[PDB]
């Protein structure tokens, strides 16, 4: 009886610092957009065309972290102590060089990239000097995140969780000082980020080295086999990241047919989703290290128990959020926007979609769990199935025959099927190979 209780408590202590960390980031990024917005239309338009490349940088970013968490934590479970810290140092290296190359390429090809996005001619002039500072903030942020991945892989989410809160507060304070006081404008937004993340790096890196989680003594390390182990998970994981923006991207091509108010409501509605799913998002970062470590230690019974405990939480916890959002949908929508036409559409989104978020959370959880078991291709399938087989077809059918209301209903049944399909893929993955014999 203690076994279930012990696992449930281990999961909670592992997840709650990740949760407060995730909440800190999204909170600041909202306040940061308000700060940039006070500069003018053209600056805010410049930040708008930067988000596409950000989601790609972040896509590559967490793709490596997922591989890092899975490969390293499993080595610890197997008792491969030295191999675990050598990999830690290897991740920091390939992440540092790889992201530096992307950032270098992105800046050189800015003029064509903004062409495919079709930006105003004035926005080009802002990007020329903003992306220099911003891509530097992107590299710095990726590095800090890589240190976090090494911490989580060693069973520590408290330290990255704590530093995410510290890095957000510092970023919040430096924002008005560098943007307005020092009068740097939009550049001050990126500069405030480099310093906030740099200070985060200054704290975590000595701590990680102190516990010998990173090593650069690669004298007895098979580089090619180690890069194969990482790349095996990293490969499909990045592709899995390229799909969720396409869920909201392709949805805005459909949206434009119903006016400028339907689009604005969906931007707000989908923004609510991320906050309504922070618990699952945090669990996506705390569950893989536990699973990966147990897989190496052949604790297969506890893996099944933990995943089911985590599944029961997500299903029940998102049911409550759905219920709360349901009864308070009208004042919530009117609080999120003062545009009456936008509020009414958003009102409909908050009583239809949120009840499906428990199913979508399961889908998210299975993708992260599948990756932790080394099943990166099983994970990619679930992601691709969710997007092209269920979500997009259901959105389009509802939008074609029933308009904005049908589109929301489509999102509902699309998430329910996805989550139920994600669970079955998981069950099938356990029967494909006996985990007791690797």
């Amino acid at each position: 009886q203690t076994s279930t209780s012990s696992l449930a408590k281990q999961l909670f202590q592992m997840t709650w610092p990740m949760l407060f960390g995730v909440l800190s980031l999204m909170s600041f990024q909202l306040v940061n957009s308000a700060f940039i917005g006070q500069l003018g239309v053209l600056p805010l338009a410049a930040q708008g065309f930067t988000m596409p490349i950000q989601m790609v940088i972040i896509g590559i970013q967490v793709g490596l972290g997922i591989a890092t968490t899975a490969v390293i934590s499993r080595a610890i479970g197997a008792g491969k102590t030295e191999y675990a810290k050598q990999l830690g140092g290897l991740v920091i290296v390939i992440g540092g060089i790889g992201v530096a190359l992307i950032a270098l390429v992105l800046y050189l090809l800015r003029q064509p990239l903004l062409g495919l996005l079709g930006a105003p001619e004035t926005v080009f002039a802002i990007i020329d000097h903003y992306w220099l500072w911003w891509l530097a903030s992107a590299w710095t942020g990726a590095m800090l995140y890589f240190y976090y991945s090494v911490c989580r892989a060693n069973g520590n989410t408290l330290l990255p969780g704590t530093l995410m809160m510290v890095t957000s507060v510092l970023n919040l304070i430096l924002d008005p000082i560098f943007i307005f006081t020092f009068d740097l404008g939009i550049d001050g937004a990126a500069i405030a980020t480099i310093i906030a993340f740099g200070v985060g790096i200054a704290i975590v890196a000595p701590k990680v080295a102190q516990r010998q989680w990173t090593s650069y003594q690669w004298q007895d390390l098979n580089i090619s086999q180690s890069l194969t182990a990482l790349g095996h998970i990293m490969g499909p994981a990045m592709l899995s990241q390229l799909l969720p923006p396409l869920s909201s991207m392709f949805a805005t091509k459909l949206l434009a047919s119903f006016g400028t108010a339907a689009v604005a409501a969906w931007a707000l509605g989908s923004r609510f989703e991320f906050f309504a799913l922070v618990a699952v998002l945090a669990m996506t970062m705390s569950l893989p290290p536990m699973i990966g470590r147990m897989l190496g230690a052949k604790e297969i019974t506890h893996i099944r128990q933990l995943v089911r405990i985590a599944c029961q939480f997500v299903l029940g916890f998102q049911l409550l959020i759905a219920l709360v959002t349901y009864v308070f949908a009208t004042p919530l929508a009117e609080l999120m926007t003062s545009e009456t036409e936008v509020s009414q559409i958003l009102n409909l989104h908050l009583v239809i979609v949120p009840i499906s978020l428990g199913a979508l959370g399961i889908c998210m959880l299975m993708v992260s769990v599948a990756n932790a078991l080394g099943k990166s291709y099983v994970a990619l399938t679930i992601s691709a199935l969710r997007l092209f087989a269920f979500y997009l077809p259901c959105l389009w059918l509802g939008a074609h025959f029933y308009g904005i209301e049908g589109l929301f209903i489509g999102a509902l049944v699309g998430n329910i099927i996805a989550g139920w399909a994600a669970w079955l893929a998981y069950q099938k993955a356990l029967r494909s190979e006996n985990l007791y014999f690797q």
